[PDB]
């Protein structure tokens, strides 16, 4: 249960400051990128299953589920993707991201839009447009379950998950929404965003509504 504290790569910290401290209007594009990242993770496990199906034993259902928690003020995006290993959390959210993170700001200096963040493979960091803190719970078939957490203060912590709920396989991403942005926890707002930005994705998008 030991927590290892790591620091963001310099370009990622530099980019993370550009997302938080700059004012943008349609911050709703974060959900498009988090669903798209969930869809890409779902693609990788079907392709792994085509090679070896024993990979779906962890969880046979492939879906994308959104769980807004108004009382906790969190938006959770759970998908049964291939998941990430402890190594992958550092090497997929870093190093591979460095070329894209730099290329994004090189495009942003050329006058690009914040919505193009997905074309540079760093669409996850757009979640900090609406989230003050992000808890990424992941589980890959060949590794253990880990909780990645960061408030974009230049440091991120990876914790081996031993007391949280089992995922089996996939990635559960808990976004701690800023108080002025609780609109992204409303039922109607989430759905009109999903239909607007993620209409044509192959996997089923699920929303947990509570009455
Ligand atoms: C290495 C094999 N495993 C995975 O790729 C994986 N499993 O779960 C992933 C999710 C990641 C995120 C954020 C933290 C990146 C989500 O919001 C949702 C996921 O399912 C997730 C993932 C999916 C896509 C990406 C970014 N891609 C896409 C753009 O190019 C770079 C790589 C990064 C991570």
């Amino acid at each position: 249960m030991s927590t290892e504290t790591f620091g963001f790569q310099a370009e990622i910290s530099q980019l993370l400051d550009l997302i938080i401290n700059t004012f943008y209007s349609n911050k709703e594009i974060f959900l498009r990128e988090l669903i798209s990242n969930s869809s890409d993770a779902l693609d990788k496990i079907r392709y792994a299953a085509l090679t070896d199906p024993s990979q779906l034993d962890s969880e046979k259902d492939l879906y994308i589920r959104i769980i807004p928690n108004k009382e906790e003020g969190t938006l959770t995006i759970r998908d049964t993707g291939i998941g990430m290993t402890k190594a992958d959390l550092v090497n997929n959210l870093g190093t591979i991201a460095k070329s894209g993170t730099k290329a994004f700001m090189e495009a942003l200096s050329s006058g690009a839009d914040i919505s193009m963040i997905g074309q540079f493979g760093v669409g996850f960091y757009s979640s900090y447009l609406v989230a003050e803190k992000v808890q990424v719970t992941t589980k890959h078939n060949d590794d253990e379950q880990y909780i990645w957490e960061s408030a974009a203060g230049g440091t991120f912590t990876i914790t081996e998950d031993t007391e949280g709920p089992r995922l089996g396989r996939g990635t559960s991403m808990k976004l701690f929404i800023k108080e002025d942005l609780k609109e992204y926890l409303e039922e109607k707002r989430i759905r009109e965003i999903v239909k607007k930005h993620s209409e044509f994705i192959s996997y089923p998008i699920q929303l947990v509504v509570t009455k």
